[PDB]
């Protein structure tokens, strides 16, 4: 739907990919997620460079589900010390603040047709956790997963 996106001019989206359905449930029951050790220095770069200038938004999806299950804005730079063994596993280290906007599954099959120049131009339903999205792809999956029905 057009009623959705249609205004952002800026800002960076990437790819979510969860091993723990929980983790996910505590992160939109919270606001809050983590990511890998590498992911989260991404993921706290992008939202330092953006300095407010627009939205990182995170689309998140269970390993293996064959859906993506929503969509979160990141609100605040990468914590990394903080209290331990608070997800599925304890390898999951530091915190940061997000604000969920769409919590819905939406099939693979309504997005894989969406390639990712910059990764070789795989689909972007085969991404690996915090693949970044080219923003014109990236409004192309955010308005489907929006308009989904
Ligand atoms: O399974 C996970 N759980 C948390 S909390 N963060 C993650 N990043 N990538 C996978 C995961």
């Amino acid at each position: 739907e057009n009623l959705y996106f249609q205004h952002m001019k800026h800002g960076r989206v990437f790819i979510i990919k969860s091993y723990s359905e929980d983790d996910i449930h505590r992160s939109i029951k919270y606001n809050i997620w983590c990511s890998t050790e590498h992911g989260n220095k991404r993921l706290d770069a992008a939202y330092r460079s953006m300095n407010g200038k627009g939205p990182v938004y995170l689309l998140f999806s269970v390993n293996g589900s064959g859906h993506f299950c929503g969509v979160a804005e990141m609100k605040s730079a990468v914590d990394y010390n903080t209290c331990a063994g608070v997800w599925s596993q304890d390898k999951w280290k530091g915190r940061f603040d997000v604000r969920w906007i769409f919590v819905k599954d939406v099939p693979n099959s309504q997005l894989r047709h969406i390639r990712l120049e910059n990764n070789e131009n795989k689909p972007v339903t085969n991404s690996r956790d915090t693949q970044e999205v080219p923003l014109e792809k990236a409004k192309q999956v955010l308005k489907i997963i929006a308009s989904y029905k």
